């Protein structure tokens, strides 16, 4: 109901996501701080399936999909559970901020908890790409760092 | 359901811990491989509350007991859930093994995914011990190594 | 605001369960009077999670929980909302009583309004027991009788 | 978001009966299936104002009129908002099938969750006949089964 992934890799991307949620029926909220980022852009933030690390990154899985769709925007009906779209970095590469949301959760069958968060090398289109593969990962690219979703105080 | 933890720290020991758990009524077998140990020794295994790596294997917390019970063996009536014991190292410092345990879960409200495995730097005495603190952790000493549970396939 | 629960079933246990809140903060009353339990025990009542009756007391599910915690006694930090503990049967089998809880609501977005109320063939421990299930109901048994909650006056 | 009714009573008419609904602003999709009933005829279907079943279906009290209009068909512009008109009967007294309001919600402050289900024993007249009743109730007479809508997953 308290959860944190301390994200790790070998690009000299790291941080630390913060996830809290109070009631099954409620909205998680989202924050981080993510430093090691290309400075000025936009990159792709998402919670891939697996909590698996033992190839680093790439051992994640593709995005958590309980509801068998499409990738998307964060704002989009038609979108995978991990789909929290694009973080803006800083002028220094930092991406610092937090929101809410209605599908990600930490409580009950679609939990999130034991699964990785993944910040791309690249940026998401949110699948409005022209590209087939736009549709399963917005196109964001490698995987920098990750980190599995742990229970917290 | 198959859960996994990759065990890591800045002492050279690491490894990878894999959970398996059919049902929830069953037992889950626990198998592993863990390397960079002392030779010839017995190190402290355990399943300790937080999957929380904010602060290396320190944040992890103590050892995950539900059931509000003392430290003991694995093969104890009183011990923590997360109690299983000491790994045996052989002669180049590997831990290889495998296991059923029945209080360990993947499943059900006693479950231990988004928790951490610790991998210890010394014996667990078991809970037979001299002091308090043996009731506690059974004076296994530092953490090398943690990882957290997360889920995979 | 003003809700009840007529408790039916094939056991013969019968009864009515009253609830009133006059505003979301403020703390819910209980009143109930229940006919055909076992003479001078104690029985658990509780608040499971759906108002379906589709298969009998089967279908109401699990108890409600929607903050994600274990089983417990009324006046315990760590329980679910729908933990109210055991009732005691007089000399008729006849239980009857009323309390003050402030984790049930009639108001907002963990309401019990359309939910189900049961009662237990056997003893609430309260998750004193060593098992994950007494973490789960508290081993009360079956379900002899239970009821939605509706809104009336 | 989805719920159900199981409709009985001391008469031989026994039934099912769903709603879902996704937000509250889109519409109810209704789907029933109710026996015992007298064949090839129609009978008054409508959501009643209590979730009390007490006494039996008497205690359900009169329709569900948040908006204090006056009884009507359902496709009329002032009717109840728990007026569902008649359902059709086949020749062995089955009503079956579904349909979608406007009115009915199952989210918000008109919610009907935790309401009543009635089937009536005689026709509805809609709000059509010259009587006084008829605007209330559409002289569908007697309650032969009811239910509490309660949640369901
Ligand atoms: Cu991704
Ligand atoms: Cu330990
Ligand atoms: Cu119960
Ligand atoms: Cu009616
Ligand atoms: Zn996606
Ligand atoms: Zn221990
Ligand atoms: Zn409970
Ligand atoms: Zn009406």
């Amino acid at each position: 109901v308290q959860a944190v992934a301390v994200l790790k890799g070998d690009a000299g991307v790291s941080g630390v996501v913060k996830f809290e949620q109070a009631s099954e029926s409620e909205p998680t909220t989202v924050s981080y701080e993510i430093a090691g980022n290309s400075p000025n852009a936009e990159r792709g933030f998402h919670i891939h399936e697996f909590g698996d690390a033992t190839n680093g990154c790439v051992s994640a899985g593709p995005h958590f999909n309980p509801f068998k769709k499409t990738h998307g925007a964060p704002t989009d009906e038609v979108r995978h559970v991990g789909d929290m779209g694009n973080v803006k970095t800083d002028e220094n590469g930092v991406a610092k901020g937090s929101f809410k949301d209605s599908l990600i959760k930490l409580i009950g069958p679609t939990s999130v908890v034991g699964r990785s968060v993944v910040i791309h090398a690249g940026q998401d289109d949110l699948g409005k790409g022209d590209t087939e593969e736009s549709l399963k990962t917005g196109n964001a690219g490698p995987r920098p760092a990750c980190g599995v979703i742990g229970l917290t105080n």
